[PDB]
């Protein structure tokens, strides 16, 4: 644990690269914030505060950065494309009037593809008029700024409504955050992204994943089974500083790795993911000790590694989503990370080293 606290000591030392870059982030946003409400699709337009550590602007990497763009859209139904608990066809209940959005309807349902291909439309003509920003390719529009600072851009759709049935078994906070916690947690909106499909070896492109991205700063900073965990100096846990050094081992591995690029496809999405399922098994703060800091970490790694060995790690929302089927990433890959990754621990983890 010697070597674990060292490596958060360093990391600690890029706060202002961090801090600064998010400011610079903060500004092109609040631009194309103005554009989009111009738009009679777009004005119901706003941010929405997703980070831990900045409001706006999320951190998915030391030089990536995850924004999404919330479209407040009222009397809204589902319909689950064929049985992937986390895809929707997007329908409206009735005509109460005809909404701003009608125009990217195709009989009853709502175009991802033409809705998405629209907010492209518009942020790129802001993007020519002093910082230099551009477009890169491929569920999110991507900006590069001063050709260092990426910047991830998602239109999600908020609906106020019951989260769907597949998320019935989701959030599995009772015995470590409280079932009052899930249920409050339960009552606030949930967003819809236009991520497509993999069907075939293409992707069906009208259909609408689930978001709960919003939930993690509501229990990333309100993380202990006692209220007041790491409100005083008698109650400090590790649990943020293990996910931080979650993170940080998949972003080593990913950058040295970089030749053959084997790693492409996992991220930070992930590590999140397989924390909180840890932080379900290990629901007491006393299992969380910042003494324990090291014990804590192999207890994180090891469920990692059982995820990838078995290949299944589930949508810590969506049970029956398996974020690591051989759908979305391939068998080749998982078995390389748990490779890596069981070599990390079983030796201390040298990409940890001086
Ligand atoms: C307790 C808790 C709370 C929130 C999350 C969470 C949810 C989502 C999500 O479901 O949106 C997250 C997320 C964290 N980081 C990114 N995303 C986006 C979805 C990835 N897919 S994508 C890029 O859109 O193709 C987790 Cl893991 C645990
Ligand atoms: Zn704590």
């Amino acid at each position: 644990a010697s070597k674990l606290r060292a490596v958060l000591e360093k990391l600690k030392l890029s706060r202002d690269d961090i801090s600064t870059a998010a400011g610079m982030v903060k500004g092109v946003v609040d631009h194309l914030l103005l554009r989009l409400k111009c738009d009679s699709a777009f004005r119901g337009v706003g941010l929405l505060n997703t980070g831990s550590y900045y409001e706006h602007v999320k951190i998915s990497a030391p030089n990536e950065f995850d924004v999404m763009f919330k479209l407040e859209v009222p009397r809204i139904q589902l319909e689950e494309y064929s049985n992937t608990r986390a895809y929707y066809f997007v329908k409206f209940k009735r005509n109460p009037k005809e909404n701003p959005l009608s125009q990217f309807l195709e009989g009853e349902i709502l175009s991802a593809s033409k809705m998405l291909s629209k907010f492209r439309k518009i942020i790129k003509e802001e993007i020519n008029d002093d910082t230099d920003v551009i477009m890169k390719r491929k569920p999110a529009v991507t900006l590069l700024i001063s050709e260092k600072i990426s910047v991830d851009i998602t239109l999600a759709l908020e609906s106020k409504s019951s989260w769907p049935a597949s998320t019935q078994e989701g959030l599995r906070i009772q015995n470590w955050l409280s079932a009052k916690v899930r249920k409050q947690l339960r009552l606030k909106p949930f967003y819809l992204v236009p991520k497509h499909a993999k069907e075939g070896n293409g992707f069906q492109e009208e259909t609408w994943r689930l978001s709960f991205s919003h939930i993690e700063k509501e229990i990333l900073n309100n993380h202990g089974k006692s209220k007041t965990c790491c409100e005083n100096k008698e109650e400090k846990c590790c649990r943020k500083d293990c996910l931080k050094l979650m993170k940080y081992l998949l972003e080593q591995l990913k950058e040295r790795f970089k030749d053959k690029k084997h790693l492409d496809k996992f991220s930070s999405y992930h590590v999140k993911t397989a924390f909180f399922h840890v932080c379900t098994q290990n629901p007491q703060d006393s299992q969380w000790d910042r003494k324990d800091l090291g014990l804590c970490f192999d207890n994180c790694v090891t469920y990692f590694l059982q995820c990838l060995r078995t290949e299944k790690l589930e949508n810590y929302f969506i049970p029956e989503f398996n974020l690591f089927s051989s759908n979305l990433i391939d068998k080749r890959s998982k078995e390389f990370l748990t490779k890596q990754i069981e070599y990390e621990r079983n030796n201390e983890f040298p990409v940890f080293d001086e």
